[PDB]
Protein backbone atom coordinates (compact mmCIF):
# COMPACT_ATOMS: atom_id res chain seq x y z
CA UNK A 1 0.00 0.00 0.00
CA UNK A 2 1.10 3.20 -0.64
CA UNK A 3 0.10 5.77 2.78
CA UNK A 4 1.96 9.48 2.61
CA UNK A 5 -1.25 11.44 3.91
CA UNK A 6 -0.96 9.33 6.82
CA UNK A 7 2.31 9.88 8.14
CA UNK A 8 1.47 13.29 7.65
CA UNK A 9 -1.68 12.60 9.82
CA UNK A 10 -0.19 10.77 12.44
CA UNK A 11 1.46 13.81 13.81
CA UNK A 12 -1.98 15.89 14.06
CA UNK A 13 -3.02 12.75 15.96
CA UNK A 14 -0.15 14.10 18.94
CA UNK A 15 0.02 17.80 18.18
CA UNK A 16 -3.69 18.23 19.33
CA UNK A 17 -4.57 18.12 15.38
CA UNK A 18 -6.17 14.58 15.84
CA UNK A 19 -9.42 16.28 14.72
CA UNK A 20 -7.65 18.22 11.69
CA UNK A 21 -6.03 15.16 10.93
CA UNK A 22 -8.91 13.70 9.54
CA UNK A 23 -8.43 15.84 6.73
CA UNK A 24 -5.17 15.32 5.98
CA UNK A 25 -5.89 11.81 7.16
CA UNK A 26 -8.14 11.54 3.71
CA UNK A 27 -5.42 11.68 1.35
CA UNK A 28 -3.28 8.74 2.66
CA UNK A 29 -6.55 6.89 1.04
CA UNK A 30 -4.62 4.69 -1.58
CA UNK A 31 -6.71 1.57 -2.19
CA UNK A 32 -8.71 2.54 -5.02
CA UNK A 33 -6.01 4.15 -7.27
Amino acid sequence: GADYSAQWAEYYRSVGKIEEAEAIEKTLKNKQN
